C-alpha cells in the first residue's frame, strides 16, 4: 500500500468536495428560463423549487418559513425552544395560507411528545434531527414516527455520510435521507473530532443507496455558492438545505450588526456554546447582511437555471445524470 | 470507483489548466528572433502574428481593431452597440489601408440584419459569438451564414469546452471553432453556475475534434502571461485571443483610472450588470495600465518566440507537437 | 518511472499527515460519555487517559507530571538539567501519592549513571530520548536496560519513522515504541536536513512492525487539534505525546508573555539554540496561554469521545480499527 | 487519456520539485562530524566540500572565488565584464595560494578568444554557460575545448533538463552536465517563455544518462534551504550550485542595502533587463544579509552532515542511494 501499511482498506475512498469538481456543458435545447426547477423533497411531497432552510435559531423561525414557502421552497422550524413555541410557530405558518411547512426533532425522552404536538398543529414534515443517524435509537423513531403518522407526514432522517447508513434509514422507513457530517459552514466538527466526509462523495455513496428504492437525497451543509446546488444536485440530490447562505436575510432571527462600516448578522452553530446554553462542535460567527429573502432566492435559482441551460437539463431529475470534470489546486 | 458511487464515467476526466503543466525543453536549431510566428486564424486566414483581440466593450473597438492589424494580428469588434455603429467602425478600419479586421454577432432576431451590414462593410471574418455553441440555433446561424456569405467571409464559431461540441461545429461548417467556458480572467460561471473547464484539457479536446478536418482552435480566455500563448498553442491551438492582457493598452476603450497612486484602466465582462445595462456571469473590475499596444504585443510575441527557441519549434505548426511536463501545487 | 529515472523504488511511498485524512462515521451504539479511553502506554502500563506529556524543558518538570498523571496520563520528565535535579523531580512527584512518572535518558556517556539514579528514584518509565533509534547504539541501550531493570522497570525507545526501525527496536527488547521524525510543530529539521515522515504514513508503517509483537506504538509530534489524537490512535498508535498543546498550559515552566495585548508562553525546541546552550533543528516560539492543565486535558479527550462516538468504538482497540477518507487540498 | 486528447505521451511526465519530497531515515552508524563530504565536480576533480558559487555578477567576482577555495568549494567567475577584466580575476585568485577557480565562457564570437585567455591565466574549470546546451553550437563549443585544451582543463556543459540533452553533451565529450532550466529564484523564464523542469525530477531524468558514462552531475538553480542540498545530492547530483543562499554574503558584489530597518543586498537574474544592459526572464531583487561567507557555508555544510546521519550515508556516494517519501500539500 503506496500510502502504509499492508491493508488497502485502511484508507477507503478519496473524498471530492465541491470546489474539487465543475459541471461539464453538453449539449442543449434548454433556456434558462424555460427549465423546470421542480424536485421531490420527500417521497410524496414535490417543492417548485429545490430549496430548503436550515432548522437553525439564527436561519429558520416562523417568518422564514412563510417566506421560503411563498418562493416555492420550505422552511424546517429549529428546535432550540419550548415544545408549546415550536408548534405555535407551526400554526402561525399555516394562518397564512396553504404554506408547506417542517419541523425537526431529536431522539431524546422528550422528542415523540414534541413531535406530536407539532402533528397536532398541522406540520407536513418531521424532520429526525441528528448529527449521526447510524444508531438504533435514531432508526427506532423513524420507524416508529412512520407507523404512526406516516399517512398524514412525511418523516425525514439524518444526518449520514456513508452509503450503509443510508441503506439502514431507507430500511427503517424514511421518506427522504439527509446528507452531511463534516461540511457546515460553522462546523469544527472536523478539527475537534477528526471525522468528516467531503460532500460531492457522501452525496454519490447515499445516492447509491437511495435512488435504487426511490428515496430523495437533501444535500445538508458546505454550500457557499449558488454553483453548489447545481452541483450537489447534478451528483444525484433532490433538494439542498442551505444555512450560512440564507442567515443573512432580513427574514432570519437576530439583529443587524454594524463592525467596520459594514453591515453583518450573526450566525451560529447549534453545537456551539451559545446555543447550548461541554466540548462544542460548532462556532458562533457572522455573515454579510444580504437584503430580502425573495431577492436572494432568486439569485440562487437564477444560477440552478443557468447550470441546466449549459447542461441541457430539462428537468432536475435530468440534471441528475450531468458529467463532472475533476479540477487540481490550481484551477 | 474511488471518488464515489458505482459509475466511473460520472467524474468523466481530470481537467488541467495552464498552471498545471510547462513546456519541456527539446533540441534545437532555432533562434527566437528567426522562429516564424505565422498561424492560421481560419481555414483561409494566415496572420503574422497569432492573436486577436476580444470581442468585449472594455477591449475593441476602432482603435483597437487597426493597431492589432497593424502589428500582424486582428481584432474583433464587440457587439454591444447599434448595428449602423458598428458597422461604422469597419469602414473606419477599412479606410486605414488594407486591413483584416472581425466583428462579433449573436443568434437573436436582430443578428442576421446585423451580420448583412457587417458584410456590406466589408468585414473579412464573422464570429458567432455566444456563451454555449453546442445548441441548434446557433449551429444553424453558422451554417446559414457560410452557406450564404461563406465565399467572401470566413466564419467562427463558439464557445466550446467538450470533444462533442467542436465536432458539431466542424459539421455545420465552421472555419474556425473558438474554445473557452469559465476561463476568463473577469468570469463568474464557474462559481454562479457552477460549470466550466480547464483550458487545457478543453483545448487538448478540441483540437481532437478540429484537427482531423483541418480546422484552427482559437483559445479564448484564462490567459494570464506570455508564457500561456505558448502553452495554448503547444495544446494544438492556432491562434489565443487576449481580453485582460490587451485591457490596459492606450488603444484600449474606457478612462484611465487612478487609485492609491497607481494607474488602471476598467474592464468589464459583457455579462457584468454594467454591460447588460438578471443574473451576472462576469465582474467589472481594473487592470494595471500597461502602455501602448504595440510594446505590450511585442513583449507577449517575445515570450512566444523564447518558448520556440527552448522547444525546437521553427514554426507555429512545430509548436503545435511540443511535450508538457505535468507540474504540483508545490511547484 | 513517471517522476523520473528509471528505479520504481527512489520514490518508495506516498506520504500522508494528519490533515490528509478524515475518520469516516460507522454504525454505533457508543454514547461519547460512555466510551472507554483507557489504553497501553507500555507492555505493561495502561493508562486511564491514552496522552503523556513530551520530555521538554518547556513543557514537562514536576509540577506538569503531577498533573498529567492526576488526570489520569503521564509525564516524561525532560533531561536538560543534572542527573541529581532530574532525580529529584521524580522524587518530588512520587511523594504527591501512588503516581505513575516517566524521564527521559540519551546515550551519551552519562545516560547510564542518570538512569540509575532515576531508578533509585523510584521511576516507572525510562524513556531512551533521542531524534534517531535505528542506530546500535540506541539499540543497546535499550537491551541493556531491559536486561538489567526491565523486571520493575518499562523501557520506551525512540524516535523512529520507518517499518524497519521500529521493527529493530522490537527485537532489542522495547517495551514501546515511539514515532515521530520531522512532524514537530517547532522542528526544523525538514528544511535544515532535508529528512522526515509524514506522520499518518509513520505510524502505519511502525504499526505494521509492532503490533504483531503486542508493542505499543507513542505518536510524538505534530498534533495541532484534539482531532488529531483519535486520527493517530484509529491509524493504530495506542497513544499521543503532546508538546505544543500542553505547553500553553499554567503547570508548565517558563513566564506569562504579554504582547499585543494578547497572553502567551515560551515553547522551544530541544534542538533549539537556546535549549543546546551549532546547527540547530528546532525554533524558539511562543504559544497562546491556554489556563489549567485539567480544563485542556478535558476538552482534548472531549473530541476523542466525540470519535468514538461517530466511529462506534466502544474501547481504544475498537478504535484502532476504523477507516479513513482522503482528502484534498480544497477540503 | 484522462487529462484530455489521445496521446498519453503529450504530458510525458510527472515533474516534481524540491519541496515535494522527504529524506527517508534509514540504518545508520555515521555521525554527523564523522561524514566525509567530498564530492566529483568534474571527472578529474574533487572537492571537499560539494558546493559551487553561481557565475553572476551579483554573486561571484574574485573575493567569493578565494572564499569559496578556502572553505573546501569553488567559485565561477561571471562574464558580464570585458575579457581582460576577467582573466586577471582567474590571476588575482591564484595568486592567493594554489586555489581551484573555474570561469564561465559562452558561444557567441567572442567566446572562443576568452576561453583562451583564461586558459593563458591558469583557470582549472572552463563553464560553457547557456539557457538551453541542446544546441549544435553549443555541442561544438563543449567538443572544441576538450579536443584543443581538454589535457589541462576541465570542460563543464549546460544548462540542460532532459535524459537527451544530458546524453548529447555526455558524448560531445562534457567533464560535467550542469542540470537546471527555469529553477532559479530570480528567474522568469517559466512565466515568459512559459518553459521549465521541476529540478528533483530533471535530476533524476540527467543522472540516468550520466552516471553510467561516469559523468557528474551539477544542480544550479532552485535550492532554497540547506536541506535541499542533500535532496539534490541523493537525487544522484554531484554537487550543487547556488545563487541567492550566497548572494546576501559579506564576499559577494555589491553594496549593503538598509530599507525599513532591516539589512539587504542587491540580487539580480543574468538576464534581468539591468545585467543585460529586450524581453528579460530574470528579475532585479534582493536577499537578507547573512554576514561572512565561511559562516553560511559551514551552516549549509551542517544541514548536509545531519541528512547524512539520518540516512547512514558515509560518503556522498551512498548518499546518492538514499530514498525519498513524496508528500501532499497539507505536508
Ligand atoms: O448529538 C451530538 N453528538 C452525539 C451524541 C451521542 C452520540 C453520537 Cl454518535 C453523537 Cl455524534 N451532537 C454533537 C454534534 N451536533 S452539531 O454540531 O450541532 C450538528 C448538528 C447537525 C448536523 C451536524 C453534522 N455534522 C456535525 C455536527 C452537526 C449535534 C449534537
Ligand atoms: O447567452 C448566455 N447564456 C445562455 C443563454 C441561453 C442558453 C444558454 Cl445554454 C446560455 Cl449558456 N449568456 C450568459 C453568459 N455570457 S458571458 O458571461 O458574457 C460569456 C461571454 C462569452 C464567453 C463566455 C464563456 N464562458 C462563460 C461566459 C461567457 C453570455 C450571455
Ligand atoms: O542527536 C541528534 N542528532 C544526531 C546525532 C548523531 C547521530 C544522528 Cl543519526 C543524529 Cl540524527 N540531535 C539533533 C536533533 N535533535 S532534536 O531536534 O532536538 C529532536 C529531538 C527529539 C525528536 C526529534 C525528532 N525529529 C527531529 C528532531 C528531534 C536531537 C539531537
Ligand atoms: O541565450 C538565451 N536564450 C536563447 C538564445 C538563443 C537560443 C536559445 Cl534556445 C535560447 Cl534559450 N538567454 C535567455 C535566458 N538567459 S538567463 O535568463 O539569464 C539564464 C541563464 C542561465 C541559466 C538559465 C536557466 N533557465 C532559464 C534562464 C537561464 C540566458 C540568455
Ligand atoms: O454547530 C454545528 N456544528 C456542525 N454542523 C452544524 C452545526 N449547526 C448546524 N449544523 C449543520 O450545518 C448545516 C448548515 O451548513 P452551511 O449551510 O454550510 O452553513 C446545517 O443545516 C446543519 O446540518
Ligand atoms: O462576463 C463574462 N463572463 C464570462 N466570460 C466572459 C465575459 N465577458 C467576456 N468573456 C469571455 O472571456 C474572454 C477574456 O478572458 P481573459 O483574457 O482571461 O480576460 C473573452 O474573450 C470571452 O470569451
Ligand atoms: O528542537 C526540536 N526539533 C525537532 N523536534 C523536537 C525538538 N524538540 C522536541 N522535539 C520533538 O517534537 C515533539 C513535540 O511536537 P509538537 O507536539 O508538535 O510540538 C516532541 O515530543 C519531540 O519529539
Ligand atoms: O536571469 C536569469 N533568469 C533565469 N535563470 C538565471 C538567471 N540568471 C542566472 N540564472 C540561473 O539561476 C541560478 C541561481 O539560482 P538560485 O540559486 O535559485 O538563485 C544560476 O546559477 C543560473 O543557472
Amino acid at each position: 500500500v503506496p500510502t502504509g501499511g499492508d491493508d488497502p482498506t485502511k484508507i477507503a475512498m478519496l473524498g471530492l468536495t465541491f470546489d474539487d469538481v465543475l459541471l461539464l456543458p453538453a449539449a442543449s435545447d434548454v433556456l434558462p428560463a424555460n427549465a423546470d426547477t421542480s424536485s421531490q423533497l420527500t417521497k410524496k411531497i414535490r417543492l417548485k423549487v429545490p430549496l430548503v432552510s436550515s432548522a437553525m435559531d439564527t436561519v429558520t423561525e416562523a417568518r422564514m418559513a412563510i417566506a421560503m414557502a411563498r418562493a416555492g421552497g420550505m422552511g424546517v422550524l429549529h428546535r432550540n425552544l419550548p415544545v408549546a413555541e415550536q408548534a405555535a410557530q407551526v400554526e402561525t405558518v399555516k394562518r397564512s395560507g396553504g404554506l408547506l411547512v417542517g419541523a425537526a426533532v431529536g431522539v431524546g425522552d422528550d422528542a415523540w411528545e414534541r413531535a406530536m404536538a407539532l402533528r397536532d398543529a398541522g406540520v407536513d414534515v418531521l424532520v429526525v434531527d441528528t448529527a449521526h443517524a447510524h444508531n438504533r435509537k435514531v432508526l427506532d423513531m423513524v420507524h416508529r414516527l412512520k407507523t404512526t403518522v406516516g399517512d398524514e407526514i412525511e418523516v425525514v432522517g439524518g444526518n449520514v455520510a456513508t452509503r450503509a447508513a443510508a441503506a439502514a434509514l431507507v430500511e427503517a422507513g424514511a421518506d427522504a435521507v439527509k446528507v452531511g457530517v463534516g461540511p457546515g459552514s460553522i462546523c469544527t466538527t472536523r478539527v475537534v473530532a477528526g471525522v468528516g466526509a467531503p460532500q460531492i462523495t457522501a452525496i454519490l455513496e447515499a445516492v447509491a443507496a437511495c435512488a435504487p428504492h426511490g428515496v430523495p437525497v437533501i444535500a445538508d451543509g458546505g454550500l457557499q455558492y449558488s454553483g453548489d446546488i447545481a452541483k450537489a444536485l447534478a451528483a444525484g440530490a433532490s433538494t439542498a438545505m442551505l444555512g450560512s447562505l440564507l442567515a443573512g436575510t432580513a427574514e432570519s432571527p437576530g439583529e443587524l450588526i454594524l463592525v467596520n462600516g459594514k453591515q453583518f448578522k450573526s450566525y451560529r452553530g447549534m453545537g456551539s456554546l451559545g446555543a447550548m446554553q461541554l466540548v462544542p462542535e460548532g462556532i458562533e460567527g457572522r455573515v454579510p447582511f444580504r437584503g430580502p429573502l425573495s431577492t436572494v432566492i432568486h439569485q440562487l435559482v437564477g444560477g440552478l437555471r443557468a447550470a441546466m441551460g449549459y447542461t441541457g437539463s430539462a428537468t432536475i431529475e435530468e440534471l441528475q445524470q450531468a458529467q463532472f470534470v475533476q479540477i487540481t489546486a490550481a484551477g
